[PDB]
């Protein structure tokens, strides 16, 4: 027993991890086959990020000019190619670690793991999810762009995220594989504020599971509520609305645990109203949202 | 910036899982080099877990007995030994995998990132703290034995701590890899209660620093105080009584934010007095004991 904020084993990402660099700018890059990923932003002087046109900063730069090293060894470009906020480069080798991959575009609530990386190497491993905002809160400082979010099926790595920007409030902002950002934001130095930073009201449902499995259970209560009841409170609490989706999600835990989906609701309806008065669940003094369903079955179970 | 509870990149410990079967018995074992550490109990039915005599349920064991798969190929035993609570298998293949290594025994307060493992496959990285009784708060299931804790030192990995059991009360016990447990436990089936758990204040005072770095400052106030009368404060709460040692290593953390070591007492004395108020420290309303003053400055400046 036992539940703790986990991530996926980083070593197939580690195999994947380069360092691009541009001029005076040096970041990470995704190598996966013969093509070498990096945010665009790697073509720009400090001062190009305030107002940059990258179609136009793009044309000064010839293949030579991308400097690609996977370990202590040079990889030669053969093609370079912009697609949304991302350039894919191609090299004359493939990644002779590349695992089963797949690109994927999350949905706000999903989590996934980052492997923050500095000129190419691996510096730490942790969880992260997406937020309702389209932001995540990452630990991320100069030179770790490029780093990539992902989930593991057995031996598939679905690359979820590229890390390209924090934003003036310390939250972090990137995008898919295909280079489309996540949320509203642009790769450019300006004004851009995130919006309300929802609860990710099933994931907390999860996580109250995943307590009464591994024996925190103070917080059951004889109550039960509606999902519109539900939803009032959390509106008022700046959670997400649960749906009957989100309900069906959680099926199997409310089976493993013989709590109905419901019943939980009204533990978290009183926990959101009555607070923790000092107590803690699972080692937290706040409801945790950076489960889903399927990290709590996946964890209690073993998957591997 | 943002701070994370990271773990080390897994992938060199990856390298070195593998299944270790004795009987109806399977856990996992660590390959380095030609040696497959494992727990002494795998030689055990769960009969025998209430009184072991290890050398004596050893005698009934031959190397053709210890079935080692690594990935899905089978590695020959042509030795066995028991060293301490460990049982070293001397295998006929050199790891091709072995990263360079050590075997370390760590004081409570160090942390490690854990590699939770099944049937020799890894599930899942997580960063664990060697508790002040000689605990771990793991996340480990029937299967997970025989996972490993370590360090990494760029490429250098410090192996501290063999995953054994889980207490009644949920808390895990385990040793390091000279097979000598941390604190009192024992690998039997019995009555084996915990002492307290106190807090690791010199690692909260670490993240307290991590905070104010990471701009979260609402905490600071206008006072100061002493290490006599912090300590006061600090047994009162069940905090590790502060050292001149320890706010000599909080030394650099210091000067890198101009806060002295006894302003952040008496901002964390303040903290404990007044409690939080419904206010949150990077993302946590409890103050975080999990993070070393090393880990902090590690983080905060991208190591690799
Ligand atoms: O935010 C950036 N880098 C970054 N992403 N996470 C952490 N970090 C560094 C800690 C800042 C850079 C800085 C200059 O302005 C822009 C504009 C667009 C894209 C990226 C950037
Ligand atoms: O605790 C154990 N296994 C374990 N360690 N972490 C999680 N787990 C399983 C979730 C229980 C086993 C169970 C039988 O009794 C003993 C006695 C000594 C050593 C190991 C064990």
């Amino acid at each position: 027993s036992g539940f703790r904020k986990m991530a996926f084993p980083s070593g197939k990402v580690e195999g994947c991890m380069v360092q691009v660099t541009c001029g005076t700018t040096t970041l990470n890059g995704l190598w996966l086959d013969d093509v070498v990923y990096c945010p665009r932003h790697v073509i720009c002087t400090s001062e190009d990020m305030l107002n940059p046109n990258y179609e136009d900063l793009l044309i000064r730069k010839s293949n030579h000019n991308f400097l690609v090293q996977a370990g202590n060894v040079q990889l030669r470009v053969i093609g370079h190619s912009m697609q949304n906020c991302v350039l894919k480069l191609k090299v004359d080798t493939a990644n002779p670690k590349t695992p089963k991959y797949k690109f994927v575009r999350i949905q706000p609530g999903q989590t996934f793991s980052v492997l923050a990386c500095y000129n190419g190497s691996p510096s730490g491993v942790y969880q992260c999810a997406m937020r309702p905002n389209f932001t995540i809160k990452g630990s991320f400082l100069n030179g770790s762009c490029g780093s990539v979010g992902f989930n593991i099926d057995y031996d598939c790595v679905s690359f979820c995220y590229m890390h390209h920007m924090e934003l003036p409030t310390g939250v972090h902002a990137g995008t898919d594989l295909e280079g489309n950002f996540y949320g509203p934001f642009v790769d450019r130095q300006t004004a851009q504020a995130a919006g309300t930073d929802t609860t990710i009201t099933v994931n907390v449902l999860a996580w109250l599971y995943a307590a009464v499995i591994n024996g925190d259970r103070w917080f059951l209560n004889r109550f039960t509520t509606t999902l519109n009841d539900f939803n009032l409170v959390a509106m008022k609490y700046n959670y997400e609305p649960l749906t009957q989706d989100h309900v069906d999600i959680l099926g199997p835990l409310s089976a493993q645990t013989g709590i109905a989906v419901l019943d939980m609701c009204a533990s978290l309806k009183e926990l959101l109203q009555n607070g923790m008065n000092g107590r803690t669940i699972l080692g937290s003094a706040l409801l945790e949202d950076e489960f889903t369903p399927f990290d709590v079955v996946r964890q209690c179970s073993g998957v591997t």
